[PDB]
DNA sequence: TCGAGAATCCCGGTGCCGAGGCCGCTCAATTGGTCGTAGACAGCTCTAGCACCGCTTAAACGCACGTACGCGCTGTCCCCCGCGTTTTAACCGCCAAGGGGATTACTCCCTAGTCTCCAGGCACGTGTCAGATATATACATCCGAT
């Protein structure tokens, strides 16, 4: 009966394994450290994990104690871990390089290669906006312009 | 080859007394001469470790072998320990005291040092016997016979 935990630390047979890896410098993110708003971008390019907008689950996996997530699962009102009115990049597809100031305005890199995307299309209107260069030390590339969530944000 | 339970590591999260650094106030470490001297240089004397060889034999060399036991294996059985319990004084922190350990001052007396002469202990002969050396023997022991 013990088992379940096990297997949903090792990884289970239920798609991608539950154990991540997001090994550069990951930052700016995963605020609160419980079930809550919270975001994990992958060491694989392309992959999005987020908790806000929550959802419950069925209960009862293997006759053991009633889940609290049957109907009625707990509330949540705290810090979320995106933003609504003009997304200043964005927070969700990005890689975990990337070091931004909790007000999210300043962007620093890794060691390597690094990008940032957004989440806001534009298809009409007037989007005249700036992204101002604080500082480019030598060999720090800073190529800016738009791009596709289908780009694979560590390729150039 | 895989779980349940059981432990340890670490992330906070907080409160506290020990290493630290500054100020103030000493006491012994230099500096410079000064004075006596201990050892360094060169010479000469003597004596023995070394190179050398001769001849003799006690002992090392190496084979032969027959068995004593070091070791691997078995079985055995018994008691050390881990788990649990009840049980209790080491430890903590608080009191109070008297006594004696460390410090001050002092007078006094033991001793380093000098000078003094004489006597006894090591270098050096010299006579002499205690025990090693080789011979013959009663005896206790390993081995072999029953």
């Amino acid at each position: 009966g013990r088992g379940a935990k096990r297997k949903q630390q090792d990884g289970g047979t239920t798609g991608t394994t539950k154990k991540a890896r997001s090994d550069p410098l990951f930052s700016a993110q995963r605020l609160p450290p419980h079930g809550y708003p919270l975001e994990h971008p992958f060491n694989k390019d392309g992959y999005r994990y987020i908790l806000a907008e929550p959802d419950p689950h069925a209960p009862d996996p293997e006759k053991l104690e009633l889940d609290c997530w049957a109907g009625k699962p707990i509330p949540g009102d705290l810090y979320r871990a995106c933003l609504y009115e003009r997304v200043l990049l964005a927070l969700h597809d990005r890689a975990p390089q990337l070091k931004i100031s909790d007000d999210r305005l300043t962007v620093v890199g890794e060691k390597g290669y690094s990008m940032v995307r957004a989440s806001h299309g534009v298809r009409k209107g007037a989007w005249y906006f700036e992204i101002t260069v604080d500082e480019m030390p030598p060999d720090t590339a800073a190529r800016l312009g738009w791009s596709q969530p289908l780009g694979n944000l560590q390729a150039p």
